[PDB]
């Protein structure tokens, strides 16, 4: 096969790719972020009341520890995504904020 060019080397990966896969990780991280503390918000409402129902708590419990461990997953994710891209990229910032307001 015919080769021996220059494609140019870059510097980090592909931006325009790994974006978009930032695009999907965050949503998921938004979204599972959201029911996580959502569901804090409903476990203490719950505990706070003299008579909680026991339905409601398991309700709560499920969809809380769902979203909780996945965060994890989708944490560690973003971790090295955001480690790829430039801080000076408007994405990179961000997600380490919002990584950082998560846990880190």
């Amino acid at each position: 096969g015919p080769l021996g060019s220059h494609m140019d080397t870059q510097g980090s990966p592909d931006l325009g790719a790994v974006e978009l896969r930032i695009e999907e990780l965050r949503h998921h991280f938004r979204v599972e972020h959201a029911v996580a503390e959502g569901a804090k918000n409903v476990l203490r409402l719950l505990s706070a009341a003299k008579a909680p129902d026991r339905k409601a708590v398991s309700e709560a419990q499920e969809k809380l520890t769902e979203s909780n461990q996945k965060l994890g997953l989708l944490r560690e994710a973003l971790e090295r995504r955001l480690g790829e891209l430039p801080a000076d990229h408007p994405k990179g910032r961000l997600l380490r904020e919002e990584l950082a307001a998560a846990s880190s």
